[PDB]
């Protein structure tokens, strides 16, 4: 499995997770690491390292709460590339069933 | 749409093609098109670009065959095949993931 798959699939859970709805970085961690039954157990640092550039595209922003913990939340632009992205996808799916058929 | 998602949709494509079976160039084209009923449309110089990479990697390989002509064919690996079970293994496991935030989020609700 290449390098570029897990950061790829790294990618689509947290986005994924923040869809659920907003989040901070210790919540999410702890919500990945049971719902893959301790298998996928995120570190602190590289959450940090992808919220930078998710926020530098616009895709994702913070905001304070009980205004201590910082929160996180998908953009409207955010919510819209999990439609294309989603989108672009199934297509490719019926594109290889339909190889398979003419075959 | 990012490019290494285009970059990866393609490259994904392209192994199942071979996976059905041999290929060439201007059949992979052609074979591609009619089942995605004219939509899409594959670039020759991409392909040749793609096809080296992928050979160097071990994963595909190729052999002249007759056609009357004289065509060359592409191949998947034993190492091709795999990664493509390997590939398909693991979305599975980051499907369940998914499966699972959810249902956890709807048992806090009760």
């Amino acid at each position: 499995i290449p390098k570029e798959m897990l950061r790829a699939q790294t990618n689509f859970i947290l986005l994924m997770v923040l869809k659920q709805g907003d989040n901070y970085v210790y919540g999410i961690i702890k919500q990945v690491k049971e719902a893959s039954n301790g298998e996928m157990e995120l570190n602190e640092a590289t959450l940090y390292t992808i919220f930078k550039r998710l926020e530098k595209d616009g895709i994702i922003s913070s905001y304070w709460g009980d205004e201590r913990r910082k929160y996180y939340r998908l953009t409207e632009i955010g919510h819209e590339n999990m439609r294309l992205r989603h989108e672009s996808w199934s297509r490719v799916d019926k594109i290889i069933e339909n190889l398979e058929a003419n075959k």
